[PDB]
């Protein structure tokens, strides 16, 4: 009965999104928190995207593979960097968010978007996943850079808790790093487990991640 979630930065690779589809089928995943999707493989899959750019570029999206899962969109909260979507079942109602922060753009405006989502969406049932392009030992990075610090500060103000674990690089090229973060409201801990990094849930310099949403009660 666990709702499995996939988190991955596809880097606009046509192949990576094919791999993502294959992994979701295999793992029987219900959700995918995506960043940098390309522009096919997703048939009866509902996809919710962040505001598209002139050339059609979408930086974040949320794929729902579970055909019967109740979904609710929040156009007011979705931007060019984040997409917010609620999922509902008898057991609960969870607001999900997939985000992507450019490595060469001020993180400040993105932190405000996180705040806006948190306040205008209640202090409970929140799960965020994406590429923050920010380093912090709190999520296994080699060190705490200034971006990681700003993000951590924001997390602290919102009561958001890091789900990351281990030191497996979420980005490998050599050059390895952990810039992808997953965090949630306090109440979500106890409903989430199995957070791990698929050594290669894909093939686009970024490593996919996986975790479950249960009930335990
Ligand atoms: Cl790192």
């Amino acid at each position: 009965p666990p709702y499995r979630v996939l988190q991955a930065n596809l880097q606009r690779k046509k192949l990576a999104t094919a791999e993502l589809a294959i992994e979701a089928a295999t793992r029987k995943a219900a959700i995918a928190l995506i960043q940098e999707p390309y522009v096919k493989g997703f048939r009866g899959v509902r996809v919710f995207q962040s505001t598209a750019q002139g050339d059609g570029t979408v930086k974040a999206a949320i794929a729902v593979f579970d055909h019967d899962l109740d979904v609710i969109q929040y156009p007011q909260l979705t931007t060019n960097n984040i997409v917010v979507v609620g999922i509902r079942t008898r057991a609960w109602e969870i607001t999900l968010v997939s985000y992507y922060f450019e490595p060469d753009k001020p993180i400040e405006s993105y932190l405000e978007q996180i705040k806006r989502v948190e306040r205008k969406m209640g202090p409970k049932r929140l799960i965020f996943g994406g590429d923050a392009n920010a380093k912090s030992t709190w999520w296994g990075s080699k060190e705490d850079d200034a971006r990681g610090d700003q993000l951590m500060g924001t997390l602290g103000e919102l009561g958001l808790h890091i789900l990351n674990e281990g030191d497996v690089p979420t980005f490998d090229t050599r050059y390895q790093s952990r810039v992808d973060v997953t965090f949630c409201t306090e109440d979500m801990l106890d409903l989430i487990d199995g957070w791990r990094v698929d050594e290669d849930l894909v093939s686009s310099d970024h490593n996919g991640m996986v975790f479950n949403i249960r009930l335990q009660k």
